[PDB]
């Protein structure tokens, strides 16, 4: 009855926006819940931690959201999207020299999405569009702490091209669904919601 | 080269004493650092004081623990060790074993957990019978919610709380011995004999 829908994919590919699109939609239907903290104060004192420590602070939040709110929820047969999942942590630490099957030893409390989204884009085409939006690059986007100097555009090349890399091999392993984000966003959501009608 | 020398053991077993006086016999041959595992930094402190309001589960429990060991010990473990210390651990990686495995955190995914950590050179295990450890305290002292496990059995005194809790980490510990290659001390016997034995053990080690 409880159904786990996560989504990933790099900064720009528009899975958030996804995801809450996919709540509003499934909420006239049945019960769902999206993912919705004192890590700032910790980024906020270093100042280095290593990317270990890094990965520890991660799945220690991650632990308290998924057994307060993910697996409660899907307990009571809530429908529970998530917008990053532990493939996040596995590309976030692995890229950053952690022992990826570490890192899913770790997060290996946690179950299997039923469905997961990977909304696919390459870095090029979701640089181009946060340009035509006129937004600000966060440093954490273009991962200026594996990358200072870069500009915040080539981090962000280079960072979410790492990232992509993990994201790809996780592909097979893992079912990921696929999308193809070049697609509207319109048009993205729709086969999200048919894909999701189905199961 | 560096070496690690962890102690384990309940509360009141001791042990503590027994890695201080470790350490001021080796101080006087060589450099020697001494670390409590108990003594959580930085990390640990604002993200409890940050969940003070919510109840925190027991795998979350783990993990800020975890989390704040792993910077002690890249900081400060590990470059000592690299430095050429000798390094004392009162109480090391097994207690969060211990302490997270009574509290149903599966004991192999702790152990995952804190892979990262080397093995000690030496683990002593300052074996003390709950019940003797008790005694000690009384004839001491009043005893820590925390060494009762009072969020475990908040129905009990403190002092069967002590005895039923301490009874479990024992249980822990005495699984560990074989594959830890723990070296079990008799705890029953004199301050001055444990530590007469353990020069001896460490002795034969570094000389
Ligand atoms: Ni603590």
């Amino acid at each position: 009855k409880g159904v786990l829908i996560a989504f990933e994919g790099i900064d720009g590919s528009g899975k958030s926006s996804q995801a809450t699109l996919l709540k509003d939609w499934i909420e006239l239907k049945r019960d769902v819940y999206l993912t919705e903290d004192w890590i700032h104060d910790i980024i906020k004192e270093a100042k280095l931690l290593t990317p270990l420590t890094f990965s520890l602070i991660h799945a220690t939040d991650f632990s308290d959201r998924y057994e307060r709110y993910i697996l409660p929820m899907l307990k009571s047969g809530f429908i529970v999207i998530s917008d990053r999942y532990i493939y996040t942590a596995y590309a976030r630490d692995s890229v950053r020299g952690v022992d990826i099957d570490w890192v899913k030893k770790l997060y290996s409390f946690a179950i299997k999405p039923d469905i997961t989204f990977y909304i696919r884009v390459s870095p090029d085409i979701a640089l181009e569009r946060i340009k035509k939006s006129k937004r600000k690059i966060k440093p954490q986007e273009a991962g200026a702490d594996i990358f200072p100097g870069l500009s915040p555009e080539e981090g962000f090349l280079k960072y979410q091209g790492l990232i992509t890399e993990v994201y790809d091999k996780l592909v097979k392993d893992e079912n990921f669904i696929v999308i193809d984000g070049t697609k509207t966003p319109k048009e993205i959501q729709i086969q999200i919601r048919k894909f999701v009608g189905e199961l």
